[PDB]
C-alpha cells in the first residue's frame, strides 16, 4: 500500500506543505483518499471556419451543430471473479501471450523513437519546460528520467502520478510517459496486435480493410455475428486482469524485464491520481484496479484482455467447462487441449479493437453464454444482465469501430468493401478543431486533412465527394494537410499527403488491396461509384433537399468566399473531376 505509493504521496505533500489538509468531506468510497491542497486552474471544442463555410446546408441540422457545443463510473468497484473464472483467465492469458510471442521479440523502445514521436507531434497524454519538444533536448529532463528509471530498477517510484481530467484521460508528466513507452511501447511499435500476428486484432489495418476483414469472418461456418459493447470497459478492468496482462514480462529479460515489471507493479496495479474537485481543491487519491495508462498501451492491453474474455465466452458456448464456481482438474486439461486444438481457429472468428469486438462463434449457444462474461465484470451495455445477446445475420449491418460496411460494385464488376457512418457524424467532426492559437493557414490545412480522408474513405457518399472537392479547391494546392482527422490505432492515414488523391485511391483500393485480383488502374473519379441514391439518403445524405441543390449548383461562390479570406495564393479547381461540373 503506502509502501509503494507513500514516496509519491509524501513528495506531493512537501511541495504543498502550506495548504495540506485531511478533508472529511471527500466524495470517495472506492478510491482511497489521502489528502488535499489549494489549486486555481481549469479547452473546449472550437469550430473550423473553412469546413463550416463549405458545408452551409448543415448549419440548420441540429445533429451536426450540437456536436460543437459543451463521474458515476470511475467511483465504482468490480467484485473479484470466482475461482473457476480466475483459472480460465490465467490459462487463456498464459496461452495468448505465448501465441502473440511466437514470431515477435519483446524489446525496449528508445529515447530516439520517443524523441521522433514528439518531434513528429503525437498524442502521448502529457502536461520547467512548456512544450514536450523542448524537454526532449534539455538533458536535465533525461536526468529526471534517469533518476526515476534507477528508482524503478530499485522497485520504487517517486514522480509517476496521474492527472485525471464515458471518457476521462489520465495525463502524466512526459518522463512518466517515456518510461511506460520504453517498457511496453514494443506492443504497438512492433504490431503485436496485427491481424497477421494476433489473428483477432486489426491494429494498423486501416478503415479500407476492416470491411473486407468482417466479410472474411462472415465466410466461416457458424451462427450470427455478435457485437456486444461493454458498459465502461476501462472502469471494469479487475486487478486479476492487470495480473494476467503483467504475464507479458515472463517473455522479457534483463533490464527490460525489471523496467516492465515496475510499470505494471508501481503505476498500473497501484496508482496515485490528482483530481481537481471544485468544492477548488486537489485530492490525492489511490486505487489498485481499473485501466489507467497511456492511450496506446491501453489500446494494446484492452485488445489483449478482450481477446481473452471473448475466447472464454466462446469456450462457455461450446460447453468446454460446466460452471465458473470451480474448475475440475480434467476441465483445466480440456480448456488447454481446446486452446491447443482450435485456439488459433477461434481467434480468426473475431475482429477486436480495444474494448470493441465482433465474434462469429461456432453456433448461437454463444448468445446465452453469459456467466463467465458477467463474472469477469465485462457486463454488456444496454441489455438485461441475463438476457441473451441479439446477433446480426448480415456482415453489412454489424457495427465495428463506429462504422458499418457496404458492398459496392464498380461499373467494371470489381467489388469494393467501403466504410460508412451517419453523414451527420462525419460533417460534425470535420467542423471541430482542438486547442487554441490556430492561424487561418493551420485551420485550412486541417480542413484539407478531412477533405482528403473523405475522398479516400467516403468517396461513395455524394455529399462528401462534392464537399471534399470544394475544400481541396478552396485551400492552396501545395499547402500540406496537418493534425489528425482521427487517432484510431486501426487507422493508417494514407490521406496525410500532398500526392494526387486519385493516385492514392488507386494504390489503396487497387494496387495494395489483397481482395482485388485485377490491378487495372482507374483513370478518372467518374469510374469510381457511389452507394445507391436511397442507400445514400438512409446513411444521412441531403440529396433531394432544396438547400443541398442550391449548395451544389452555387459551390464555386462558396469556394470563392474561402479563397478571398485566405488571399492571393495558388489554387486548383477540382470540381470538373465530377460529371455535373464537367461543363
Ligand atoms: C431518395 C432519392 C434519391 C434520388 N433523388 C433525387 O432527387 C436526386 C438524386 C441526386 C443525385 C445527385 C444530386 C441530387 C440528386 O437528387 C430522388 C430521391
Ligand atoms: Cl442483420
Ligand atoms: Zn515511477
Ligand atoms: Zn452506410
Amino acid at each position: 500500500n503506502l509502501d509503494i505509493i507513500g514516496k509519491r504521496i509524501e513528495k506531493i505533500k512537501q511541495e504543498h506543505e502550506t495548504s495540506w489538509h485531511y478533508d472529511q468531506d471527500h466524495p470517495y468510497k472506492t478510491w482511497a483518499y489521502h489528502g488535499s491542497y489549494e489549486t486555481k486552474q481549469t479547452a473546449s471544442s472550437m469550430v473550423n471556419g473553412v469546413v463550416r463555410l463549405l458545408t452551409k446546408p448543415w448549419d440548420i441540422i441540429p445533429m451536426v451543430t450540437q456536436m460543437a457545443m459543451t463521474k458515476e463510473k470511475v467511483d465504482t468497484r468490480t467484485q473479484e471473479p470466482k475461482e473457476g473464472t480466475k483459472k480460465l483467465m490465467k490459462i487463456t492469458a498464459e496461452w495468448l501471450w505465448k501465441e502473440l510471442g511466437k514470431k515477435k521479440t519483446p524489446r525496449m523502445c528508445t529515447r530516439e523513437e520517443f524523441t521522433r514521436k514528439v518531434r513528429s507531434n503525437a498524442a502521448l497524454g502529457a502536461i520547467k519546460w512548456k512544450s514536450a519538444r523542448e524537454a526532449v533536448e534539455d538533458s536535465g529532463f533525461w536526468e529526471l528520467v534517469d533518476k526515476e528509471r534507477n528508482l524503478h530498477l530499485e522497485g520504487k517510484c517517486e514522480t509517476c502520478v496521474y492527472n485525471m481530467m464515458s471518457r476521462a484521460i489520465w495525463y502524466m508528466w512526459l518522463g512518466a510517459r517515456f518510461l511506460e513507452f520504453e517498457a511496453l511501447g514494443f506492443l504497438n511499435e512492433d504490431h503485436w496486435f496485427s491481424r497477421e500476428n494476433s489473428l483477432s486484432g486489426v491494429e494498423g489495418e486501416g478503415l479500407h480493410k476492416l470491411g473486407y476483414i468482417l466479410r472474411d469472418v462472415s465466410k466461416k461456418e457458424g451462427g450470427a455475428m455478435y457485437a456486444d459493447d461493454t458498459a465502461g470497459w476501462d472502469t471494469r478492468i479487475t486487478l486479476e486482469d492487470l495480473k494476467n496482462e503483467e504475464m507479458v514480462t515472463n517473455h522479457m529479460e534483463g533490464e527490460h524485464k525489471k523496467l516492465a515489471e515496475a510499470i505494471f507493479k508501481l503505476t498500473y496495479q497501484n496508482k496515485v491520481v490528482r483530481v481537481q474537485r471544485p468544492t477548488t481543491v486537489m485530492d490525492i487519491i489511490s486505487r489498485r484496479d481499473q485501466r489507467g495508462s497511456g492511450q496506446v498501451v491501453t489500446y494494446g492491453l484492452n485488445t489483449f484482455t478482450n481477446m481473452e474474455a471473448q475466447l472464454i465466452r466462446q469456450m462457455e458456448g461450446e460447453g468446454v467447462f460446466k460452471s465458473i464456481q470451480h474448475l475440475t482438474v480434467t476441465e483445466e486439461i480440456a480448456v488447454k487441449n481446446w486452446l491447443v486444438r482450435v485456439g488459433r481457429e477461434r481467434l480468426s472468428r473475431m475482429a477486436i479493437s480495444g474494448d470493441d469486438c465482433v465474434v462469429k462463434p461456432l453456433d448461437d449457444r454463444f448468445a446465452s453464454a453469459l456467466t463467465a462474461l458477467n463474472d469477469m465484470g465485462k457486463v454488456r451495455k444496454d441489455i438485461q444482465q441475463w438476457e441473451p445477446s441479439r446477433g446480426w445475420n448480415d456482415w453489412t449491418q454489424v457495427p465495428f469501430c463506429s462504422h458499418h460496411f457496404h458492398e459496392l460494385i464498380m461499373k467494371d464488376g470489381r467489388v469494393l468493401v467501403v466504410p460508412c457512418r451517419n453523414q451527420d457524424e462525419l460533417i460534425g467532426r470535420a467542423r471541430i478543431s482542438q486547442g487554441a492559437g490556430w492561424s487561418l493557414r493551420e485551420t485550412a490545412c486541417l480542413g484539407k486533412s478531412y477533405a482528403q480522408m473523405w475522398s479516400l474513405m467516403y468517396f461513395h457518399r455524394r455529399d462528401l465527394r462534392l464537399a471534399a472537392n470544394a475544400i481541396c479547391s478552396a485551400v492552396p494546392s501545395h499547402w500540406v494537410p496537418t493534425s489528425r482527422t482521427t487517432w484510431s490505432i486501426h487507422a493508417t492515414h494514407e490521406w496525410m499527403t500532398t500526392e494526387d488523391m486519385l493516385t492514392v485511391w488507386n494504390r489503396v483500393w487497387i494496387q495494395e488491396n489483397p481482395w482485388m485480383e485485377d490491378k487495372t488502374p482507374v483513370e478518372s473519379w467518374e469510374e469510381i461509384p457511389y452507394l445507391g441514391k436511397r442507400e445514400d439518403q438512409w446513411c444521412g445524405s441531403l440529396i433531394g433537399l432544396t438547400s443541398r441543390a442550391t449548395w451544389a449548383k452555387n459551390i464555386q461562390t462558396a469556394i470563392n468566399q474561402v479563397r478571398s479570406l485566405i488571399g492571393n495564393e495558388e489554387y486548383t479547381d477540382y470540381m470538373p473531376s465530377m460529371k455535373r461540373f464537367r461543363r
